[PDB]
């Protein structure tokens, strides 16, 4: 029946699965209608995986594709592609209009959710199968917004992180609990709860969820939100490791104070991601990514730890460079592939492609999953935005 | 087994689902074969929803796409796309040749119906699955024609509204009752029955249907046809609300007389639509659309009422503007999404795109469904027909 | 289990289903890779219908599409499209290389068959599902060739007409009996058996098949082959009606002599087709097509009769003009749509498109099926080959 | 449940199934995004066959397609197409990044495997369904690499040949045994085991596998590896026939010595293939291919034998020329089509297309299967690389 977390498939590192690179096909002479997009992620049912992303109602090449830098507009939609299909117009499936997205399969049907509307009164609508079953209005009237990666479903209920409020100040996230797309309750995030953008969430065992988020205002440490789905409680933490995962960030270990001390810098940030190994009882290893550069969104480096990330300031253990530091690397996202015998968690990388400020913007997506003992290879795009017609 | 009406999913307003906008991809440099079309609608089975429309045997860009303003020709066909697939040549599925269309799923198979033939002796053919099972010839020999939106199936029988006769005078609609596509009986529409074009029909409870139509000759009030599927009877009414829903129309409340008084103006019109909330026993709320302009097909405004629309002259209650008044808005259509637990009704909007009189003509389709408490956002196309190559 | 003939759905005429016209999309500015083809036909399983045709390993527009006039080459393949999908490169499915084709579904799997090889030693291969299960070599070493329309399967065995020998002289057809694609026996055609090209075959009741063929050497009357699948016998006849169905042909009734008298002319011909109404016991009405012109492949006119076509010289009864005489019309083909309650037979029309002798050549396909009481409308292409780029 | 080898369908020769030729559609004026590729092969489940190949993250025509000569890069991926779909961007499905590939279906799910990484530390990852279940690191740190044709699954375990080491010297192959994509054991290849590139493997009966490989360093005779899946043993042999199957090669029979004598030449080679007839007990006939030219990769000639190829020096028996000697012919690959009643083995031919050294490179694929009594026809491409835009 319902999807629930299983022990994960054996693995001790991150190794490459595949890469999608639609705009390799958008050069002079090419014959493809490619889909420029941002905020991609992957979510899976037991039958298939899908690449979800937020489009701009346009293909590249084409006259209208100059709007693809925009965050929010009446053009953007949550769309998806079977995982492994390239991102072309005929392969695209439109789910919901809107400009911030999430999706997750509960074992029976897809829940899709986007936020639509003006900045001061946006509305999240949740589609379950083909019907809009849920609606959740803005509570702080300042850009209601959600994860830009998959939500998590356990035992017929799905858990979605939303936030509303100033991106440069205190903004309190909430956990929405859904059943067939209907919002049946809201869980208050206690503890360290003054920020939490764009959370990447994974089950840590049979009944708990852990989310790795972005503090866009206060800290280069990433917020962590843990959800107890049985008690229906959630608590916020600050990631304690000296290996700070956000971008921009100061030098490792240089934030003086306790785990939950913000640090002097902290403005700005980027969506981050993790993967894990777990039994039905507990998570046994975590895998993290951050940029190569401490100031710019470039490169991707993988790390791992067996420590509890909310309590230990120990540096993370280096796995290696997944994307060279000369290569733009923007968002990363967590996702899980469910299996009949074991589950597998993965990290996806938004390798950004752009012609510059307020010009054409899209990406290539590279996927790494928990398997093996060492990193196998780094990824490139070999797309020069100047060559895109 | 058979499809039948269930109580609807909770909702008190109309909120956006998605939008399809194929000709965003028909600009200079684009690589897409887009399908120009008119009279679109949506119909759903328990397995999927589909966007149906009447094409012109041509894609845009292309040399032959200048015929897309035409109402009737030997080129047009009823075609469809999985809902959410963009309207491109490879995504298209052709069902029947013809120039007026309807379709509906009875729980087992699709019934598709079009009218084909010359104006003075056209024939409706009804396809059930892959076979043509039904045929219904013109009875007034003056452009036999049908709904341009989905028909309604209850307990294995489907109900289709057809009309035949002068578009500028008295033309009597008929209800066709079909079983596996075969026309097994005709129901005479009694009462106010001298007009009734392009009806949008929804079940109002377990056994009754209500259709909101266009009086192209006599009144700015919309005809309403109610069908009792158990008794096998149908009766025509005139919508009584001071908030007249057709275009063109006089000022609200200015038609002097009883509910069924036509009014002085009334020539012309546009296909209209409604949505509803219902139990198994009764409809509890209705949602309506009309243009912003009282004279031109521009804009879309949503309204609601808990009154019986055939008896109450009360103004409808404003929900808000779904399409700004500067934006062409032509047909709207009702449709229903069936669910395992509850059904959901929706309104689709044909946002018209054209280069002018007897020039290239098509649309973008925006979908709003019954959910939530307030309208979330208005829709735009951001397509300039001059940019279409 | 196995497919078998049922009584047909009620109908007394031929009315249009749909039309496919891929090269409407092959004009200046268009964005489609259309598939030029010849010898199209349709065959259906209980799950779907498919348009089969013989391609040339090329799309239009394109530099290599000038070979599309050729009958036989190492380029041609039997390919197919879901019925209603337009004939584009991405929608195409390749089944077998070869230059003469047939296919038919037995209730469990598709049998596909083509002839491949040089003119003097060609080989029919039969594919059952995904495997090549059958092989049948040339027996007269002079262009082994088959129906260019669907074969017929009854009770797990399929029946395929092949011929081999001079196209301008005596060439004896054979009936191949297949089981899971393996040729398990050959049935000798007795009686009037000196010709029989490109047969269109339909079941006439639960256990018999009737094929309407082309005599390319001797007569403007069409050969008819009847197969008794229980006895495993087949006999050839000459169609006796004064309404001669081949092209070219003399004036109606002008062939002096008995039913099987050839007549003075008879050289050349075109593939023809019929449809029918039947019970489980007997065929009750037949529907026929021929060109408008008695000398050129132009136009299509439908006729009907309740007489036995092998014995009665009565003229056929006019139904009407399906394709105007100014419009090229080449092959026609019979096919059957199986249903859960009743079966339906249809005629497809190859509306030919060409730039001239040994230049680009393809078609549009129009489908008419047995339903209703009168012909609804004629078909056009509105494709000017000069406009194809 | 699990896939296992059945007796093969009756057949005594090789006859053509079909051909895929995507770059016929990559000429001036064409509208297709074709996928240039190398190292193609086919593998089948009981539900469908698929054409697998290694792409270059690019379509033709397009600015980036000049890298398609490369063996190994961060661009290449194992991709596939339903067998019979042409090789276009929208039809493509990406499975794994990497630059050497294999795949095989065990009756329940696909196992896909590629090697990814730098030459000195590459890693094979094995994907089972949607999850990466297996990982196998380089053991000789010199281009770990695999078959470039399908692996073989028997009774829930799959068998994959890998090799690692110098391509111009001794390199020891290993048999990987997988279960749901996890590498559960390695089988040591005993006997003549100093080489064995790019093996084409088929079951020879219910429990044994035979692989025909390429010795790139020592001999124009092809290595043969036999696997006993019950004992879990594998042994290497040298093909003994005077009809040497590799390219380049000396004159037939001119290698003096025993079966396992290398011969004086032997440097270089090409992937080869075979097909067979078998019962559940034993293989009864084998079918082989080699080039027409003894020095260049051109043409394809089929042969057959009933001798044991590891012990008999008898010349093989000529079947005939499948690809003329003037036509480039590069890799060939074995594959099997499973059936409900019988299995069928086939040979695929990579008919190479290239603009020259370190320029655009791809292919057409022709398929021949075991059926009939004589070769039916040879294959051509009719693609001139100079015409590709
Ligand atoms: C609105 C604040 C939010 C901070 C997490 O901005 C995000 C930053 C983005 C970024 O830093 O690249 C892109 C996101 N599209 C944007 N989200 C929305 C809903 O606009
Ligand atoms: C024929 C009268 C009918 C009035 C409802 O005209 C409709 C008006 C149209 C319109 O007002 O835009 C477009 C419809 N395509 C047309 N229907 C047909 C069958 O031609
Ligand atoms: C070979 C004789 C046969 C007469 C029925 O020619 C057919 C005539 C054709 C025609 O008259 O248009 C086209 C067919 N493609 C051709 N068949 C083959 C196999 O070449
Ligand atoms: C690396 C040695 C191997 C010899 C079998 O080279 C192969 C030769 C090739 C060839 O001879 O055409 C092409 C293969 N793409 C290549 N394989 C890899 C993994 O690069
Ligand atoms: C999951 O982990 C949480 C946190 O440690 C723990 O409280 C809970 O009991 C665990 N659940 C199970 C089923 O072991
Ligand atoms: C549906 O509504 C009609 C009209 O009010 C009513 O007559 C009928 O009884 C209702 N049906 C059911 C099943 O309640
Ligand atoms: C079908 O028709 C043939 C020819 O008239 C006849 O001999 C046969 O008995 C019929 N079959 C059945 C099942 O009635
Ligand atoms: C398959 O062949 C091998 C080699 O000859 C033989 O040892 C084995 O017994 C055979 N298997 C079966 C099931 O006959
Ligand atoms: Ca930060
Ligand atoms: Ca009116
Ligand atoms: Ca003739
Ligand atoms: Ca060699």
């Amino acid at each position: 029946e319902w999807r629930f977390p299983k022990s994960t498939c054996p693995g001790r590192s991150l190794q490459k699965m595949l890469q999608l690179n639609p705009h390799r096909h958008a050069t002079a002479g090419s014959q493809a209608a490619t889909i420029p997009n941002r905020e991609p992620f992957i979510s899976c049912s037991q039958d298939e995986c899908r690449l979800f992303t937020l489009d701009h109602d346009v293909s590249t090449p084409g006259a209208y594709d100059g709007i693809t830098w925009e965050d929010r507009s009446k053009r953007r939609r949550l769309v998806s592609f079977p995982l492994g299909s390239e991102l072309t117009l005929d392969n695209m499936k439109v789910h919901l209009s809107g400009w911030s997205g999430t999706a997750c399969h509960d074992g029976k049907e897809w829940t899709y959710a986007t936020v639509n509307g003006p900045d001061n009164s946006a509305v999240m609508r949740l589609k379950y199968g083909d019907q809009i079953r849920g609606s959740f209005p803005s509570y702080a009237n300042n850009i209601l917004r959600t994860q830009e990666s998959e939500c998590v479903c356990i035992d017929g209920k799905c858990y979605i992180i939303v936030i509303d409020g100033p991106a440069g100040g205190t903004a309190t996230p909430k956990v929405l609990v859904t059943r067939e797309g209907e919002v049946t309750s809201e869980i208050i995030v206690t503890g360290r709860n003054k920020m939490g953008e764009e959370c990447s969430c994974l089950a840590t065992n049979r009944t708990w969820i852990e989310c790795l988020c972005r503090d866009n205002a206060f800290s280069a440490k990433r917020p962590i939100i843990r959800i107890d789905t049985v008690a229906g409680t959630a608590r916020g933490y600050l990631m304690c490791s000296d290996t700070y995962l956000d971008t921009p960030r100061p030098a490792d270990g240089s934030i003086t104070g306790s785990c939950e001390t913000d640090g002097t810098s902290g403005g700005g940030g980027v969506k981050g991601a993790f993967a894990l190994s777990r039994t039905t009882e507990a998570t046994t290893e975590r895998f993290y990514v951050r940029t190569v550069s401490s100031s710019a969104r470039s490169g991707a480096v993988f790390y791992k730890t067996t420590d509890d990330p909310t309590e230990s300031n120990n540096p993370l253990t280096l796995i290696g460079t997944a994307v060279g530091g000369a290569i733009p690397m923007w968002y990363s996202f967590s996702f899980e592939i469910p299996g009949k015998v074991c589950d597998q968690t993965c990290i996806g990388l938004e390798m950004g492609l752009t012609m510059g400020h307020q010009l054409w913007t899209s990406n290539s997506v590279a996927v790494y999953c928990v398997i093996g003992d060492n990193l196998d290879w780094d990824s490139t795009t070999d797309v020069v935005p100047a060559d895109i017609v």
